[PDB]
């Protein structure tokens, strides 16, 4: 389905895709292959949907925290630099692009935010986020006003809500989820106050906030080096520097690499070496790009030697020092999309803080938390005897789950027995190979039909039923992808159920005795 002897490669619309295109010029004029860049809109939603049938483009641009994600899915090829291309690029830009200790994208470069002000409305920006409404109360009486950025992608709030020890994922340990913890509350709560003191609108968003930013109507915004070309052309006179204290403590960007991956269903990924390697990754690569839209700190040494003397790049590396690498683990794009509901929830007042981030909190582990329930069942259900390891600090929805789950189950699979024992020899699971066959199969089960506890029971339950006849057949090592799948089913296609029930203390809530 992906065309043969042609590039095509997908980059976000706020980066340098002109400039990447004049590299695509340079490799065509060598080679005779054609590069085409395109931008579409919600590309990293985009990509593993039809990267999953086999289609989409060559070579994918994004920040490395969606690469795990896309790789877990199998659609990346594994890149194999030799080290002489490795030594070329900073290694901590190398252990963001690793997975399962296996290199699955290259990197491009590391883009923090930054506080960006106006020097003749803001000589001397706020080292404080505390300062900033006194700062609004004072530029408004001037008819302009302290900060505007995006309220509608958690990105640009995530340093406010980290300040004071908001967090994804311990470092990484996905049992440990900061989403809900106080200094997450502090934070998202601060940028509730000043939406309610009329110091920024829940409404603002990419372009609204660079618009005013760019007119020298607001001394203030939030954003990366990508955006500092609209501002060179605005003759707005701005500053790049360290973003505001929150309670004393920074402001923690998630720092992002942007990285170059190769689709697993490429038919061209020599060609797509060959461009990434030997025409990007050079001075005269990286410089066209930057050249349209700033990368950032490069991940190629030669080049940020260059560029390091700039003091806007000084600026994002020191944000970049006091924020954290994102996590690239699959997990992230379920974090991001409970997040931005969160904030998008809290700044129009639909929910409080605490309710926004108790549901972000519970979208952000309900795989991890819905793996270990249905995992420990179908592990128990085939041996006959229950894992003995403690679930932690914050699985007490764990035990209870599981102990609803096997007093409510106990009745599903003693009525379905026959039905489980027909269906089963209809199937023919006898190894790795025949589990991924059953998830069609689950997903297709549950396209049609309501959406009740009931029927999540049943699918387990069948689930148990399969784990026991592969524990009999000597394949036990097949309990545990049976479950993954299982679980996969189940958060794909009802996670916004699942969060609206409160995930599993709904779910012991609905059976309790
Ligand atoms: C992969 C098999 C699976 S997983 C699964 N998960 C949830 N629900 C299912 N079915 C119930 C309907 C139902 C009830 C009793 C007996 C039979 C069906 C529902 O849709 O609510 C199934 C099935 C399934 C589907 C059709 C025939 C089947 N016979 C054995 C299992 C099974
Ligand atoms: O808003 C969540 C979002 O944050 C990051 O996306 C950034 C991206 O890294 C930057 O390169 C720039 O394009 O702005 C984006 C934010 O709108 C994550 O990389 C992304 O996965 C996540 O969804
Ligand atoms: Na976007």
């Amino acid at each position: 389905k992906i065309e043969e002897g042609k590039l095509v490669i997908w980059i976000n619309g706020d980066k340098g895709y002109n400039g990447l295109a004049e590299v695509g010029k340079k490799f065509e004029k060598d080679t005779g292959i054609k590069v085409t860049v395109e931008h579409p809109d919600k590309l990293e939603e985009k990509f593993p949907q039809v990267a999953a049938t086999g289609d989409g483009p060559d070579i994918i641009f994004w920040a490395h925290d969606r690469f795990g994600g896309y790789a877990q899915s199998g659609l990346l090829a594994e890149i194999t630099p030799d080290k002489a291309f490795q030594d070329k690029l900073y290694p901590f830009t190398w252990d963001a692009v690793r997975y399962n200790g296996k290199l699955i994208a290259y990197p491009i470069a590391v883009e923090a935010l930054s506080l960006i002000y106006n020097k003749d409305l803001l000589p001397n920006p706020p080292k404080t986020w505390e300062e900033i409404p006194a700062l609004d109360k004072e530029l408004k009486a001037k008819g302009k006003s302290a900060l505007m950025f995006n309220l509608q992608e958690p990105y640009f709030t995530w340093p406010l809500i980290a300040a004071d020890g908001g967090y994804a994922f311990k470092y990484y340990d996905i049992k440990d989820v900061g989403v809900d913890n106080a200094g997450a509350k502090a934070g998202l709560t601060f940028l509730v106050d000043l939406i309610k003191n009329k110091h920024m609108n829940a409404d603002t968003d990419y372009s609204i906030a660079e618009a005013a930013f760019n007119k020298g109507e607001t001394a203030m915004t939030i954003n990366g080096p990508w955006a500092w070309s609209n501002i060179d052309t605005s003759a707005v006179n701005y500053g790049v520097t360290v973003l505001p204290t929150f309670k004393g403590q920074p402001s923690k960007p998630f720092v992002g690499v942007l990285s170059a991956g190769i689709n697993a269903a490429s038919p061209n990924k020599e060609l797509a070496k060959e461009f990434l390697e030997n025409y990007l990754l050079t001075d005269e690569g990286l410089e066209a790009v930057n050249k349209d839209k700033p990368l950032g700190a490069v991940a190629l040494k030669s080049y940020e030697e260059e560029l390091a003397k700039d003091p806007r790049i000084a600026a994002t590396m020191e944000n970049a020092q006091k924020g954290e690498i994102m996590p690239n683990i699959p997990q992230m794009s379920a974090f991001w999309y409970a997040v931005r509901t969160a904030v998008i929830n809290a700044a129009s007042g639909r929910q409080t803080v605490d309710e926004a981030l108790k549901d972000a909190q519970t979208g952000s582990e309900l795989y991890r938390q819905s793996l270990e329930i249905i995992s420990r069942y179908l592990r128990e259900q085939a041996t006959g005897a229950a894992d003995t390891a403690p679930m932690g600090a914050s699985g007490a929805t764990s035990r209870k789950a599981l102990e609803t789950l096997r007093r409510v189950g106990d009745g599903v699979q003693r009525n379905h027995e026959t039905a489980f024992q027909g269906m089963l020899r209809k199937l023919d699971i006898k190894n790795e190979d025949d589990v991924k066959s059953l998830s069609r199969v689950m997903i297709h089960v549950f396209s049609d039909g309501v959406t009740n506890w009931g029927r999540i029971v049943t699918l387990i339950s069948f689930g148990a039923f399969v784990a026991k006849h592969l524990k009999t057949i000597n394949q036990e090592s097949c309990i545990e992808p049976l479950a993954e799948s299982i679980t996969d089913v189940l958060v794909r296609t009802k996670r916004d159920w699942l969060v609206k029930q409160r995930g599993w203390d709904g779910f012991v809530e609905f059976f309790h005795v």
